[PDB]
């Protein structure tokens, strides 16, 4: 009969309400700078979707990122580019430079400001009880306004956190997966990283909305927290259901499956089974105990929900108890 469909319950009309500039990226003319303005250091990592360099302006002898895009459609490259111009200024968001192409090899590329190579899976030891707090909230910041925009950033995992610790700054990268929200647009779910793909994403329901990078979010949280890194664990997509399974329980997978009327992959039949919700408690050792509270359970229990409606939004969950003290001390 069909899925049932759903709508953002944060943010839905933001775009209707711009111009249709603001979000029809597919005309978006970008002006090119010269790419003999920089020249390249090292390389930084990375593949797939780019290859990233760090690189010198010669112009002000200032230390730049340059990520080289991988041959995509145009397309998905104006969007990317347009959303990070949408998305200048905003706090915690990686801040574009300029764009420009190879004299010879026409490959573009997006030079970005600068920060320490460090991202947030490694810096993992070092993180008390208050920096995972501190970062999980400088996190949200970034989140909520991009969604405010109505952007769904759709890769949020930790190699896209990049920290400086020295500085206590934070910066969410990688913006080449993000899209445009709109209500009742049906969306590609072959997005995200596996051990961060909402169950929306794994069960194929498309019309799904920002609540996504809440999901990705809880993912994050709950590695650091217990100090399980992934935390759901799967060896692909239809067995990344069954790990998800195996601690939220098959009840309410079945049931959301029920609620949005999701035909589910005739796969998925056989390797579900039935499965009790766990107690977080169960993955609670001496290890890690140090980082884990009420507070910190709460929090974490309130992102990761099958149902992407009643995960928090952004807002919301900044006001969680669980950041009440960086609250405080951030003022
Ligand atoms: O070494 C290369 O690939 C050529 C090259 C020199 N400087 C650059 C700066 C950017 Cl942004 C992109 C490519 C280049
Ligand atoms: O923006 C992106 O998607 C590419 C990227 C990968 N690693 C980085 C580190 C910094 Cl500091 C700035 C940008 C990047």
């Amino acid at each position: 009969s069909g899925p049932v469909p759903s709508r953002a319950r944060v943010y839905t009309d933001v775009n209707t309400h711009r111009p249709r500039e603001y979000w029809d990226y597919e005309s978006h003319v970008v002006e090119w700078g010269n790419q003999d303005d920089y020249q390249l250091v090292r390389k930084l990592g990375r593949g797939k979707y780019s290859e990233v360099f760090e690189a010198i302006n010669i112009t002000n002898n200032e230390k730049v990122v340059v990520k080289i895009l991988k041959p995509v459609k145009k397309k998905k490259i104006k969007r990317e580019i347009k959303i990070l111009e949408n998305l200048r200024g905003g706090p915690n968001i990686i801040t574009l430079a300029d764009i420009v192409k190879d004299p010879v090899s026409r490959t573009p590329a997006l030079v970005f400001e600068h920060v320490n190579n460090t991202d947030f899976k490694q810096l993992y030891q070092t993180l008390t009880d208050y920096d995972i707090r501190f970062y999980m909230y400088e996190i949200l910041k970034a989140l909520d306004y991009c969604h405010s925009m109505g952007i769904m950033h759709r890769d949020v995992k930790p190699h896209n956190v990049m920290i400086d610790h020295e500085h206590r700054k934070l910066r969410l990268i990688d913006w080449g997966l993000a899209e445009f929200y709109h209500p009742g647009q049906e969306y590609n779910v072959r997005v995200a990283s596996r051990y961060f793909k909402g169950p929306e994403l794994l069960v194929d329901y498309q019309m799904y909305d920002y609540s996504l990078d809440m999901w990705s979010l809880g993912c994050m949280l709950a590695s650091m927290i217990f100090r399980k890194e992934p935390f759901f664990h799967g060896h692909d997509n239809y067995d990344q259901l069954v790990r998800i399974a195996k601690v939220l329980g098959t009840e309410d997978l079945y049931d959301y499956i029920d609620k949005y009327n999701i035909e589910l992959d005739p796969r998925f039949n056989d390797i579900l089974g039935r499965h009790s919700r766990k107690r977080w408690e169960r993955f609670v050792h001496s290890e890690n105990q140090h980082l884990v509270s009420p507070e910190a359970l709460d929090f974490l229990d309130k992102l990761l929900r099958y149902d992407h409606q009643s995960r928090l939004t952004a807002r919301e969950a900044m006001e969680h108890p669980y950041f009440y003290t960086v609250v405080k001390d951030q003022a």
